[PDB]
């Protein structure tokens, strides 16, 4: 067998021209091949401007419209993922211009506000901005938007709740509390926030209750040799009847055989690369600088 | 004299509880005993719950504190090592949850990926599942996660060669082709997993060279009676000193007066047992089943 690495890494220099420009050609190919006999000397110009670009820069930008079509590719490339079959309703937020953990903060809220829509949830991505020389890393530290501590609690977030202490947030102790958003920008050490507790929507079941947004916070998106490291997603979820009946009473989206056929006939109505891989865990491979 | 044995075999039962009981209580003594005063009281809780475990599943599980504890006793309680001056600087990657060889795979690439970092190399350990019958082990078949072929090529594995070949590998007919990882998940036959050519890093000494990595794949960690056949770590190298030049030249650690001490002040800045046994090789023991 030949499988490839699931997982991609850091690095310390910038990707090399040599590397970078077969990958991107590429891409410009499948993107403008989704013409078939349209655009054949647009397709031209846009191989011409950014090999200029990636040559005179070291690095090249992608369109709006490249970048909308490459994160439902790799939607579309993703293995296990079962929503994939409707790759066509995802909702993008541009955020490659951002600076600050501040900044990446207020993206977050926006992304958790729009998906998350009162209950009936929709699926969106919000990119950062690529890596350049790995050295200036946007990164979120959490695997998921929402989740909840571990100390009483999540039992597989002990070692990121701990961190979290480490950083300066203040344990509760019940079985429910939200961890913080631990925000990297720029490279730098990261920063923690607190998600605002109404942005928060919860299904409840003894007192048991669970979040209604499911969104994957830590795995980079490729695409034409581009890399980037920060751009979370959601989609929704798919002895066990009670939580079934609850997100239904509860008026929360799940993926039962009525929202399969609808957003399946929404959907109609409308090296794999471009792909999303994993990372290393960044509280391994950081370096602190204060 | 009476040396003990440096080699763990095979088991075809789970270990009897009697056997396993007073392991189990005596690790537990060594970790919370690096607390000297403190935790008593967490102590008897944790060994009034370990023998509750044992006695309804006829094992137990380990904390992540636990393993990472563990792990890098053992690495101090190894007689030859000369890395463990520094025992404190050691990543410990958690797969104890892993079921299949496809998994194995990703787990090691996640390894070989932290480890070489690019050259600035890393000490790291991959946990895999502990052994429950010894019927289910999971086992590398590599004595080294990095190792060239031998037919032309490395005269010390022209056995393991034969046997990928056996197995279905195509040979090759340089003196440094990269063998596969040849993988064993829940003690069926092994898969023949080929590794990604870009996860090997090598240094460039005529036309001779070598790789970056140094990592054991096929030993055992025993731990309070418990068992681990399959985890594989890794350090850095320590008429000759034409390799000394190449690895610094080339940015790639070696153990040179430099790193000794940076990487001791590293760690001053943070029967034996626990322990890493040798193993029998295992195509010597396994029956095939197809
Ligand atoms: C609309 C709702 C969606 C559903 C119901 C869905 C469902 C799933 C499920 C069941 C898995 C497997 C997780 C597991 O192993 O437990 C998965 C994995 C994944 N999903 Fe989704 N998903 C949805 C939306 C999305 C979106 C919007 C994206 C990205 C734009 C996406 C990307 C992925 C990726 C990359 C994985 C991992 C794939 C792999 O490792 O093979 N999903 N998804
Ligand atoms: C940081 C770099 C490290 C260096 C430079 C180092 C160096 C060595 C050397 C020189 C040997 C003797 C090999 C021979 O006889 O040729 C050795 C053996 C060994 N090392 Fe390391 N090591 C390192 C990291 C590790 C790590 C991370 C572990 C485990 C967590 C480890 C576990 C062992 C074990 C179990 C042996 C065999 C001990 C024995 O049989 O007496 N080493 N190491
Ligand atoms: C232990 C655990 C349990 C769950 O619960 C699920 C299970 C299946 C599923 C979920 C969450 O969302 C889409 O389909 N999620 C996670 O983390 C995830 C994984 C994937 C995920 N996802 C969203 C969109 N695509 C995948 C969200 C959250 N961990
Ligand atoms: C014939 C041969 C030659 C070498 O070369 C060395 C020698 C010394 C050394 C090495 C590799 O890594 C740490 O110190 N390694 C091996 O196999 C090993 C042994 C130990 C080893 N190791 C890594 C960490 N601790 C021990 C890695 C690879 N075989």
């Amino acid at each position: 067998m030949n499988p490839k690495s699931l997982t991609r890494g850091p690095r310390d220099k910038p990707t090399p021209l040599e590397e970078l420009l077969p990958h991107a050609i590429e891409f410009i190919n499948q993107y403008y091949g989704s013409f078939k006999e349209a655009k054949i000397e647009e397709h031209l110009a846009r191989l011409e401007a950014v090999t200029k670009e990636i040559e005179t820069t070291g690095t090249y930008q992608l369109t709006l419209d490249e970048l909308i079509f490459a994160t439902k590719m790799a939607w579309r490339n993703a293995p296990r993922c079962i929503g994939r079959i409707q790759w066509s309703n995802l909702q993008v937020f541009d955020a490659r211009n951002c600076s600050t953990a501040q900044e990446m903060f207020q993206h977050i809220c926006r992304h958790i506000l729009y998906a998350t829509n009162n209950g009936n949830i929709r699926s969106a991505i919000t990119v950062f901005p690529q890596r350049s020389d790995g050295k200036h890393d946007f990164r979120l530290w959490n695997s998921q938007l929402i989740r909840y501590a571990g100390y009483r609690g999540d039992a597989a977030t002990l070692e990121f709740t701990q961190l979290c202490i480490d950083l300066g947030w203040k344990p509760r102790y019940g079985r429910f509390d939200v961890l913080p958003l631990v925000l990297q920008a720029d490279g730098q050490d990261p920063e923690v926030f607190e998600i605002p507790p109404d942005l928060v929507l919860e299904v409840t079941m003894l007192g048991l209750k669970w979040y209604a947004l499911p969104a994957v916070a830590n795995m980079l998106l490729e695409v034409g040799g581009l890399e980037f490291p920060a751009c979370p997603f959601n989609g929704w979820y798919m002895i066990n009847v009670a939580v079934l009946h609850s997100f239904q009473k509860q008026n929360v989206t799940i993926m039962d055989h009525h929202t399969a056929s609808e957003s399946f006939m929404k959907h109609m109505q409308n090296v794999l690369s471009p792909f999303y891989y994993y990372q290393i865990e960044p509280w391994k491979t950081h370096i602190w600088q204060n």
